[PDB]
DNA sequence: GATACTAGATAG
DNA sequence: CTATCTGAG
């Protein structure tokens, strides 16, 4: 009903899914007639702060020394949406003032908390999440069976209702901006996008390239594999690769019989353009079923929306439920290739078929785009969330 | 016996440690009967070029358009000492001519290369380091032979050492640069929690402006900034924030330090970069007559030149600043500020220890012998 | 195969 | 502070 919305990332602007969600959320609220202020605590900085285009509208605030500025911001809205909380690495002043903010927000402001993390390992790396949840008037999580719901919430309430949510994207806009004529897509390029955490399936991508793609003369690119501590393991296993920074992308060896070409971190818009011209995009996220309900990740949606053939993790499609009828995603003729770890041959065979038949290729991606649109477009999902928020 | 030495700073004259080493090296060679020419590439300019007194003899050359001039200079010596190489921010003409230079000097010239960098991050900003190693006849590193950047400690004392009666015990002077391992955050902290409340004053010289100040501000650290122009407007009275000087003239700082109760050099060098090498700012404190306050782990990681034992295992008169127990550090400082006799006793100790550890008379002799045979 | 997941230092 | 590089809990 035409309200003022303050979207708050108290952990900081990290540049990944929480930042992307906040940006898509802002867009939806603006598109639907509401006013939005996007605020983030800058007490902690992150590598991917520039990955998304937010600087022309985001408002940074140092919780440690600008409590007053933060307080006026969060209190100048009708609905306060908190998508992240301070990390366990911040100084006492930061968590102290954050907690102080929670206590001094007008009682009338509707506080909505979205928990974006899955594993308890990540959930524990938060400070003030308990007081955040206690002040929340509405709470969303990615799964009724996840650690947030089954571990933390039971720990705090031995209780408010926790609603499920999917992180939506304006899939129409992405396509309108990057979709390419199939004739301009290089069937030899296989592009994986993700992060350096085991459940993103980087090991499986290296394995698939070594056993099927490389031998078949194809090229593999992996974007987003930052050299964080987790990357140490890739070095210890002795996996072959060629690493490139963001200022040396054009110096990437995209010829056959080459190791996987790795990119550190990417600018979202630049990646979408490269992907729109890539034969196959890979998103191998493979979370434990307990974390899956209806949520695909932004990288899943980005593949389908930009026009490449999406290659997803089978068990992920099997354990996720289509938004329209709650049926497994794998039960639909979506055009998506469900990467099978125990049978990569069939996976590569499907890829071969598509690579040699532009018509079949085009038909299949059109199916993927419409399937993904129906499943997680902002026009549907944010409306569901809005109804729950204003319930 | 006497020889012609050309000291070449191909990166340019930055005005810090490499520049200081080059000038001290020139002094030692000249002092020991050798002819010296000091050459530097002016392709890249720097802020602290005038920090050290070199204009009366230094020879600038633009590698990009004075190759012939450069070639005749570096070829006009018996020993060529290369103390720095071109930065990656130089135009192709600069590095191209530098490599060409290495390939055209007489094969008979002894080329000595000194690697002053510590972290690999500083190394990756060096060009032509490949061909430099190839042409090099002798190579030195801080931690291939090891070396310590020596200074003529006795000469500094002789020029600035003041009677304890002339020293202001309330002044705490930190010297360094705007890079976290120089320990400026610890100095700010120490002033806030111990020095300021005790009515003491703190001056921090060398903190050049940089993006790091964005972080200093965000942390809400109080400070008053001064350019080398209005050093006269510096408020040294009690109850003041740390007083910062952006850049300093070496000779001027030594004079200021010689009259300061305590000098601080809080560089924290990971044990990997530490072997025997202290920095010039370390030596400068002990040489001008102030009480040196150094970083504890730095002294624990470094080995004394005389017997290879940790510096901290000696009764050196040096106050080892302990981030984990700053109160004890402050109590040590108070103790010395109260008894001028004890104060004099400790610095005399510091001077002799530092002299024995890294005076040019010892270190440059050691390096010359390595260079010779 | 914890492939079960997720800093610290230094230069400009 | 951001970008970049080493190599952990
Ligand atoms: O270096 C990177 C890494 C990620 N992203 C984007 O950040 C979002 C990450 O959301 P997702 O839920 O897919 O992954 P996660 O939040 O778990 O990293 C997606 O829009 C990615 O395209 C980006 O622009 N650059
Ligand atoms: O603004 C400044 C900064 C430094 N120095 C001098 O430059 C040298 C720096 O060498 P050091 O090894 O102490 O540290 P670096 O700056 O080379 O890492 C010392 O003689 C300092 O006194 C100076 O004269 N002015
Ligand atoms: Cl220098």
């Amino acid at each position: 009903g035409s309200m003022r919305i303050c979207i708050f990332m108290a952990r900081g602007l990290e540049g990944c899914g929480v930042t992307k969600f906040s940006l898509e959320q802002r867009d939806w609220f603006i598109k639907n007639g509401h006013e939005v202020t996007l605020v983030y605590a800058k007490d902690k900085s992150f590598t991917r702060t520039s990955s998304h285009d937010h600087k022309s509208f985001s408002i940074p605030v140092i919780l440690a020394k600008e409590y007053d500025k933060a307080l006026k911001l969060v209190n100048d809205c009708d609905i306060l949406i908190i998508n992240s909380v301070p990390a366990t690495s911040v100084q006492e002043a930061t968590i102290n003032n954050y907690k102080k903010l929670l206590d001094n927000i007008k009682p009338s402001i509707r506080v909505v908390v979205y928990q974006h993390d899955h594993s308890v390992l990540s959930l524990r790396r938060n400070l003030g999440l308990e007081e955040t949840v206690r002040r929340a008037d509405v709470i969303f999580s990615h799964s009724d069976n996840g650690d947030f719901n089954k571990v933390l919430m039971k720990e705090w309430y031995p209780a408010p209702t926790v609603y499920n949510f999917q992180p939506p994207m304006d899939i129409v806009k992405v396509r309108s901006t990057y979709w390419k004529d199939v004739s301009e897509i290089n069937m030899n390029i296989n592009r994986w996008i993700g992060r350096t955490t085991t459940w993103k399936g980087f090991y499986q991508m290296f394995d698939f390239h070594e056993k099927f793609l490389k031998p078949a003369g194809k090229s593999t690119v992996m974007e987003g594999l930052e050299r964080s501590p987790a990357f140490i393991a890739i070095k210890e296993k002795g996996i072959p690769y060629e690493y490139y920074g963001n200022r040396e992308i054009d110096k990437m060896n995209l010829a056959p019989n080459q190791p996987a070409q790795i990119l550190d971190c990417y600018i979202n818009s630049e990646m979408l353009e490269r992907m729109s011209k890539s034969g196959f995009g890979y998103q191998l996220s493979k979370l434990n079923q307990k974390y899956l309900q209806r949520s695909l990740e932004y990288t899943h949606l980005e593949l389908g929306a930009c026009g490449t053939i999406p290659v997803f993790w089978k068990s992920t499609g099997e354990n996720l439920k289509f938004r329209v009828d709650n049926t497994p995603l794998t039960s639909h003729d979506s055009g998506i290739i469900w990467f099978d770890e125990n049978d990569m041959e069939s996976t590569f065979e499907r890829i071969k078929e598509l690579s040699s038949d532009r018509a079949l290729y085009d038909r299949e991606r059109e199916k993927a785009y419409e399937f993904l649109y129906q499943h997680q477009d902002s026009s549907f999902c944010f409306k569901e969330q809005f109804d729950i928020i204003t319930k």
